[PDB]
């Protein structure tokens, strides 16, 4: 009845012996990438910031740069994304994303559309902080057409409480999706934004019902997953993070790894940012719908050290 | 970094629509045991009250009553242990086991032995409640030897609290344990008695580490798991108990199905009153120490409506 992630405290925690286990497994020439891994997918990140003040304490390096030219490539990555404060990951990755021509609307959808009011006012709080601007600005001057729209009106956060059920209001809702549906969402646009933005979480999911007995289908194939636009795709991360946020994270997941090569970014990212809130979750949606474990697949696309830790963050397989 | 059961609050419960669909599965001259175990393991034990409680309110009937007769065998045992209030479980079972000459001396071990003493103390309370006779007087007309002190001394709930480490204390108490070993416990049992009884349970492991050092075996090999007696058998279940209380309820399942024959009463009793606590661990420590899941046991060894409530039970298969 709870969400549950794959990371927990580790019990015992000595920061000072932590640093020193991680000192020990790159001073000198050598490395001990077990080591390191083992260590740093088995503390909590908070327990991370606490060994990476022990470490400057005992010895006056600085950890992460340590690790940036200990470790190369994906498994580098992959660890510094794990030393990454939690409370600064999605501001980092966000900003990280806005790139003006070349900005990177994946990740401004997936996060945005997946992170609860709570978690995206603590996002805009610590964007300002971190970088001057706000993360609206930031979006506007990065994005155009009704997806800019949409994204300012998820990040106003804003939406309605779970409260007591109106299928009044559930009958003209979807009525409004099916119809803005047929005219391809290019039509009265802020209208059903309006409905996919502000509506309860519990409200929506009746209309996405509701929507099923007027139309013959399921909103989601109103809407092609490959060639749609930017607009399309967000509405399509929505909907599907209405049904299920661990659902909707677990087919990223699988996105990112099906077909010919992989999206080791979204791959990263995904892992870590989840992995003490639905990592575990995410893990039974993703055996569910797609027949097989996560844990299988990262073991058949992935290599090296690289490898290790992210089945480690995985935790299990699933059967 | 917390335990964890397989059984869980259902979301969006309806007391009312359940006990409709229980009654709609019981009358008539035919039974929908499928429907029964499928919403009693996918409730928790509180909503199992509500239930039975809006089911005498709708029908006049008492849905215990019903259960008994519409359903046979290990599949209504079962759901009846199931439907027995948690807070009343373990009382109980130590009063059905508390037999004079026939006592079961196995559950009165198992669950006092692997009971923290807040449930030890709940436990007393509602069995004065529901019986008229405190416990220990039961269990002191119904046990003997050495074997009746450490029950009662368990019984009292009195361990220390996990404070700081004293290791001069762990050398000196684990010195005791492995010369009251060396005399095959039958020499100041009270003194012995007192250690397992009353010190903490991380001072404990580490008196169990430092008996590894000092003897060169675990404090486990010293009592032969077949053929020990009462005390011994209850000193084995103290000592894993204080290592691991999910490790050592795994290996009572384990044994539990191990063998010709199946000891079902056990099966039942662990599932059942470690559903909504930490039969997640258990399942976990159960496929590290015996090389397979819980779920592959239960089914290889059970049959028909009773398994796969024991396997909606066991959640899932464990990889
Ligand atoms: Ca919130
Ligand atoms: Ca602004
Ligand atoms: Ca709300
Ligand atoms: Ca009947
Ligand atoms: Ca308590
Ligand atoms: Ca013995
Ligand atoms: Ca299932």
């Amino acid at each position: 009845q709870v969400l549950r992630g794959t990371v927990t405290d580790f019990p015992g925690f000595d920061e000072r012996a932590d640093a020193e286990t991680l000192r020990k497994a790159m001073k000198g020439l050598g490395t001990d990438e077990e080591s390191i891994l083992t260590l740093l997918t088995s503390r909590s990140n908070a327990q991370r910031q606490e060994i990476s003040a022990a470490f400057k304490t005992l010895f006056g390096r600085d950890l992460l740069d340590d690790l940036k030219s200990e470790l190369t490539g994906k498994f580098e990555k992959l660890i510094v994304a794990l030393m990454k404060p939690s409370r600064l990951y999605d501001a980092y990755e966000l900003k990280h994303a806005l790139k003006g021509a070349g900005t990177n609307e994946k990740v401004l959808t997936e996060i945005i559309a997946s992170r609860t009011p709570e978690e995206l006012r603590a996002i805009k709080q610590v964007y300002e902080e971190e970088y001057g601007s706000s993360l609206e600005d930031d979006v506007v001057g990065d994005t155009s057409g009704y997806y800019q729209r949409m994204l300012v009106v998820l990040l106003q956060a804003n939406r309605d409480p779970d409260a007591g059920i109106d299928e009044a209001q559930v009958e003209q809702d979807a009525q409004a999706l099916f119809q803005a549906g047929e005219l391809k969402w290019g039509t009265d646009e802020e209208k059903f934004i309006t409905i996919f933005g502000t509506r309860s979480v519990s409200h929506l999911r009746k209309v996405f019902d509701k929507y099923m007995t007027i139309s013959g289908f399921q909103i989601e194939e109103t809407i092609d997953r490959e060639t749609s636009g930017n607009l399309e795709q967000l509405l399509l991360a929505v909907v599907k993070s209405i049904r299920s946020i661990p659902a909707y994270l677990a087919e990223t997941l699988y996105y990112a790894m099906k077909g010919a090569g992989t999206d080791d970014h979204t791959l990263i990212r995904v892992m870590v940012s989840r992995s003490e809130i639905d990592l575990f979750n995410i893990r039974k949606e993703f055996r569910k719908n797609f027949a097989t474990s996560l844990y299988s697949m990262i073991k058949g696309d992935t290599s090296g050290d690289y490898k290790k830790a992210l089945l480690l963050l995985c935790g299990e397989d699933d059967c």
